[PDB]
């Protein structure tokens, strides 16, 4: 987590996030928010933008090092995706399900 | 374990992509017969991306259950949708230009 190019800097962010994203001051908003200054200003907080109810379970304001942890499975705090291909966030769902897949299947 | 109630989360949860019945069709995802105790990614007839490749379980309840907490993240693609990199030297590449980009 040092530097970098920044050539291929703008490529990589046109490749995987100009279609979501701008950045300029006072930048348009996507289906994402503008990124202008999201360090300091406090994390889920773009004016003119309310965010999915994640920024409420996790919101510690990025900086250099935990948000390319962000940038590892952005997708794993954008709601629904647990529910998409069958996820079940109840336990006492999963022991239920578990328990009839059990029989049904053998 | 409600069995009951575990046949209709299947039903509504499960159903759309999967069968369980013994020589139940292949659907978007593959048929389930079978499933506990054997290992991942070997239902015969249906050919599987390669998450089961590097991530091979001997399905049981405990894996079952942590798995089901959330297969999408097993799904290839899905962390790539909303800008995920794989490489840590490919974020650390263009972290430092989001910090250029905000000034
Ligand atoms: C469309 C599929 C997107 C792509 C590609 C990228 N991002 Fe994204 N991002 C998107 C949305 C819809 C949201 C909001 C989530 C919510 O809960 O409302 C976000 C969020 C971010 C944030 C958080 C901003 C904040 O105000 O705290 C950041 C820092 C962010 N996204 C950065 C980012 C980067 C660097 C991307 C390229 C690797 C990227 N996103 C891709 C939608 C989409
Ligand atoms: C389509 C949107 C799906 C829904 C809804 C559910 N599953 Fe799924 N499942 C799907 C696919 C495409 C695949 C294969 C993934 C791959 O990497 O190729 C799977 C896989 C499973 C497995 C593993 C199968 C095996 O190893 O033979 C299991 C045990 C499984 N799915 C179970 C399951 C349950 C219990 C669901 C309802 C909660 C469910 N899936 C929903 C696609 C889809
Ligand atoms: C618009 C929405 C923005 C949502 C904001 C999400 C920002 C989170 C980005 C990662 C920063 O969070 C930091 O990494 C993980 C993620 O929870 C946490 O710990 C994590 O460790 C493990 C990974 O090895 C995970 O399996 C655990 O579920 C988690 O507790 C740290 O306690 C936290 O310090
Ligand atoms: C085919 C498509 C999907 C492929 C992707 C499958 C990914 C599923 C992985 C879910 C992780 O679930 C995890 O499986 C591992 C290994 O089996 C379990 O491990 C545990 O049971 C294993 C049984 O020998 C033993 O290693 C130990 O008891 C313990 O490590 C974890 O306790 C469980 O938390």
């Amino acid at each position: 987590f040092k530097a970098g190019s920044a050539k291929k800097g703008a490529t990589l962010f046109k490749t995987r996030c100009l279609q979501c994203h701008t950045v300029e001051k006072g930048g348009p908003h996507k289906v994402g928010p503008n990124l202008h200054g999201i360090f300091g200003r406090h994390s889920g907080q773009a004016e003119g933008y309310s965010y999915t109810d994640a920024n409420i379970k996790k919101n510690v304001l990025w900086d250099e090092n935990n948000m390319s942890e962000y940038l590892t499975n952005p997708a794993k705090y954008i709601p629904g995706t647990k529910m998409a291909f069958g996820g079940l966030k109840k336990e006492k769902d999963r022991n239920d399900l578990i328990t009839y897949l059990k029989k049904a299947s053998e």
